[PDB]
This record gives structure tokens, C-alpha cells and sequence, in this order.
């Protein structure tokens, strides 16, 4: 699926996720959000599991983002977990932890969790 | 946090994340799990943030793993996503994601979620 | 809300969910999935805020199942928590945690997150 | 575990978790935070596996809040989700999720994760 998952995908949100999957299980790329304390592009990398299951299966993923670009630094990091479902519609379907750098009184109110779906248009 | 977060820890299962953190925010090195379909070292990739807030806060960041090495493909990945924080006992504080590779029929099992803490002893 | 939620809703799995809302907060019903280790009818309770915002904010709710009926016992509980959003398409969006008894040394893999769409149709 | 789990349970937080088990399965009692935007008691209601695995496992259970009182309004609900571990130091481990009530440009940010374990001391 190297081929599959490389190029530029867009969730429910209007965010905007490039990325290169590597022969090696690499991902590297850029993601442009659409909503939060975020402006522009911001670096990202992850893995994927570069031989999957033969079976009718998805193929498994993950990447991260921290939110520190040359415009904004939003002291927080996004991981998205998931997989990517190939064929006439496309996707990858995620579900995301975000955690926010926070003292120790509030780290119990640290981390949100949601769901984005991706599609190549 | 570069030099903080630099090195190796070890979690509440007694698994091994040795790990270098880039002064542009890069998160690189390699995992050993104590526990599931898992075997020797595997790939890790990940981000934090590089200028964290001055105030007490904790410094976000996050990582991936997929399941895939030269030993075996448990078609999976994994992503942490938590915050440092520094002092006497240095702590990675994390939730995690992870999603196994499955059809569209049980795709609604298809993802665990738990919580790590990383210590350096 | 307690006419808006009072009813019959189903998600995007095919499972059904009825819910009476009370004047105090409560909420009771049935639960009938249609994936997993499960068949027919298992109670449900929960709760949900009874005076919600004006502002336009959905209305926060949850609810859980344990998977013990007079057919099946699952050793397993799901609760989802979520907010109730009224008018011409009302829907209820939930993300869900089902935690299954396990071992201790099975407990890293105890709890399942998802997410489920509910709607009047 | 009708025996085990009634009762007064504290989290890592000092929060105060008052349950009664019933023989069917049902959790009723109160819920007091030591964080956030709450104060005194709140209502809470839940369910449990009354017959579990006899194999060592734990007893998977669940319960809801949501945060309104006669004292104050956070427009939010708890859902915690776990298992209950018998024995000299008796525990319940729980992750939950926090969903506020938002608008639909906000939904994104709805939903807060974290993990709570309740000790009988
Ligand atoms: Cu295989
Ligand atoms: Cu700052
Ligand atoms: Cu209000
Ligand atoms: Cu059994």
C-alpha cells in the first residue's frame, strides 16, 4: 500500500494530511488543520505496516503532530491510529488522542479524543 | 527537553523505549514490548514539542510504532501520545492507541486504549 | 430534551437502543447489538444533562451496558458517553469504552474505544 | 462481587465514589470530584457483571455522571469503564471519557480521556 497511502488526503474537518509512505514502513508528511490553535502546515511522521494481511484486512497506521510550527506553538501533540481501507473509495479511518502540555493539578483534563475519517477527495 | 527526553525508559510492563529527541522536534528510535504479539525491537517514530511553556507545564509530545519487524507482523500499529515531565523522577505520562489491521465486519474491535507510564529507572 | 431523547434510535451498526429520559437526569432502557458477543435485550442505565445551554450546545449524556442478559454473559461492559443534537436530523454521537474482565496480566488489553452514530431512522 | 463493590471508593485525584451494587446488576450512588467544575455530591448510576469468570479474572463494570446538581451545571457527563479486581487490595482500574456539550464547530473538541483507579483507602 505504499502507493495506496501516499499523496494528500482530507478529513470530515476540511484538514489537509500529505504524506510519503516509505518501502520501510516510514511516513513522513505535512498536516494542515482546519480547526484548533493551528495555522499552516506542521511536520509529521509515523509508520505503517509496510506487509499486511492478505485476507480482505486494512492496513494498519499511525502518525503524530506537534503542534510548533514557525507561527504558532500550541504546546500539544496529536497521535491519529488507525487504518487505511483501500479500493474504489478509499479511506483511512482513525481514531486520535490529543494531549496538551499541562501542569500537574491539570493533567486529569490533559488529553482529548475523537475521530477523523480520510478521503482522497 | 532534548537532553530530558533523550534515552532509554522503561514502563509499568517493562517495556524498553530507547528514544533521541532532534532539536527540530524529532522524535527517533526503538521499541521493545514486554507484552502482546511482539518480538525484539521495532521502529518508532514520533514528535514533541521543541519550546515548551515556561510555567510548570509538561512538554507534549507523541510516537508511533508498527508492529512489524524481521520477526513477525502482528498488523498492527501503535501510537502514545502524553507529555514529559522533568525533575527528580522524570516522567513520560501517555495514553495509547492501538489499531489492529481488520475487515470492515470487525472493524468496530478494532482498536485497544490504555495508558503507559515511562519512568528512567 | 427528555421528549427529544425519549425513543428508539439506532447506530451504524444495526444496533437499537431505547432510552426513557427522566425529568431527573435519568436515563433507562434496553440495548441490542448487533456485533460481538451479544443477542437480544440488556439493560441500560444512565444519565444526561436535563438543563442543557441555549446557546446552540448539544446536550451531554451517558449511558452503559453490561453484557450479562438471561441468554449470554460476555464478562464486559461498554459505556458511551456523548452528546444528544435536537432538530430535523437528530442525532446522539457518542465515543464508546468496553472493558472486558481479564487478568492482571491480560489487563493491557482489557478495553476496546470506539465511536457510534445514533439516529431517530 | 455484590459485597466487594458496595461501598466508598477514592481515586488518585481524592475524588469519592459511594456505590451500591445490586444483585441484577445495577450501580447506584453518588459521586463527588475533587477537580473541575463540580461540587458535592452528584448522582450516578451504572451496571455490572453480578456473575463473572471464575478463572481469575476481573468484573467488568461501568457507570455514568452527568455534571449537573443543585449546586451547579458543567454541562458535561463522565463515563467511567473498567474492572473490579477483588482481594486484599481491592480495586477498581477505569478509563473514562468526558464529553461536554458543544456546538457543532466545537464537537472536536468535545471529548477528554483519561484513567482512574479506586482504592477502598
Ligand atoms: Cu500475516
Ligand atoms: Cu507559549
Ligand atoms: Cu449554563
Ligand atoms: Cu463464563
Amino acid at each position: 500500500d505504499e502507493a495506496g497511502i501516499t499523496g494528500t488526503w482530507y478529513n470530515q474537518l476540511g484538514s489537509t494530511f500529505i504524506v510519503t509512505a516509505g518501502a520501510d514502513g516510514a511516513l513522513t508528511g505535512t498536516y494542515e488543520s482546519a480547526v484548533g490553535n493551528a495555522e499552516s502546515r506542521y511536520v509529521l511522521t509515523g509508520r505503517y505496516d509496510s506487509a499486511p494481511a492478505t485476507d480482505g484486512s486494512g492496513t494498519a497506521l499511525g502518525w503524530t503532530v506537534a503542534w510548533k510550527n514557525n507561527y504558532r506553538n500550541a504546546h500539544s501533540a496529536t497521535t491519529w491510529s488507525g487504518q487505511y481501507v483501500g479500493g474504489a473509495e478509499a479511506r483511512i479511518n482513525t481514531q486520535w488522542l490529543l494531549t496538551s502540555g499541562t501542569t500537574e493539578a491539570n493533567a486529569w483534563k490533559s488529553t482529548l479524543v475523537g475521530h477523523d475519517t480520510f478521503t482522497k477527495v
